[PDB]
């Protein structure tokens, strides 16, 4: 009742990316509007996340670092769940105007990196992920990836922690053990593929200028300033089981 009361309460609405269908694709304005759905879609994530339970009992430089970290990850997750429920994971659904396919994986140059978002995707549906467990596993995602030398306040962020598994497990509930140890091992298969984004955006937003690959003001920020922690090693994912 009460935890996924809220959970379903505050979860984000429908997003479009303003993308121009009628130009031809190419990579300058398929990735061009993928940065401008990056940002409407971290808007979200920050009204969305503000709004757990328990989220503000974190330190307030924490709970920005925390969003800023994991929203990647995030992203790919939420998309993931999209394109199972509308297109039946046969494409990408990153908006409603702003649909995948194989064409468009080719030419933005994400090709490699589609086919593993497309793969997560698929696994909502072989896994016959439940839309209680979709929501239960997207908070904990959130609480997933921390600096090596812990947050501003650790302890907080470690008690919270524990009670979205503790969550995720309720939700769940010899086959409860089975169905948590495929929902953390999917979990724990985002971050791979949000570090192979992190590595791909980075690069692009280096390169963007000569690209034309616009990158909006809060996208170019956290891509320069949050990302690099995470590529150089200091901000590592929080994995269920050792990969
Ligand atoms: C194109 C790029 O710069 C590299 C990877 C892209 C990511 C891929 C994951 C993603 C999922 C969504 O549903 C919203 C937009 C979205 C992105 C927008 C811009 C990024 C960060």
């Amino acid at each position: 009742p009460i935890f996924l009361n809220v959970l379903e309460a505050i979860e984000p609405g429908v997003v479009c990316a303003g993308h121009d269908n009628n130009q031809p694709d190419s990579f300058a304005a398929l990735l061009s509007s993928l940065n401008e759905l990056g940002e409407r879609q971290l808007v979200h994530v920050v009204k969305w996340a503000k709004a757990l339970p328990g989220f503000r009992n974190l330190h307030v430089d924490d709970q920005m670092a925390v969003i800023q970290y994991s929203w990647m990850g995030l992203m790919v997750f939420a998309m993931g769940w999209r394109s199972f429920t509308n297109v039946n994971s046969r494409m990408l659904y990153f908006a409603p105007d702003l649909v995948f396919n194989e064409y468009r994986m080719h030419k933005s140059r994400m090709y490699s990196q589609c086919v593993r978002m497309r793969h997560l995707s698929q696994e909502f549906g072989w896994l016959q992920i439940t839309p209680q467990e979709f929501l239960c596993m997207k908070a904990l995602l959130l609480f997933s990836i921390i600096p090596v030398d812990g947050l501003k306040n650790q302890k907080f962020f470690d008690e919270l922690r524990m009670n979205y598994i503790k969550e995720l497990d309720r939700i769940i509930a010899t086959s409860c053990s089975r169905r948590f140890y495929q929902l953390t091992k999917l979990l724990d298969s985002v971050q791979p593929i949000a570090r192979e984004l992190h590595q791909f955006t980075f690069d692009l937003l280096i390169k963007s200028h000569m690209v034309s690959v616009d990158f909006p003001e809060m996208m170019a920020e956290i891509i320069s300033v949050q990302v690099p922690k995470i590529l150089s090693g200091k901000v590592k994912p929080i994995y269920f089981h050792t990969q």
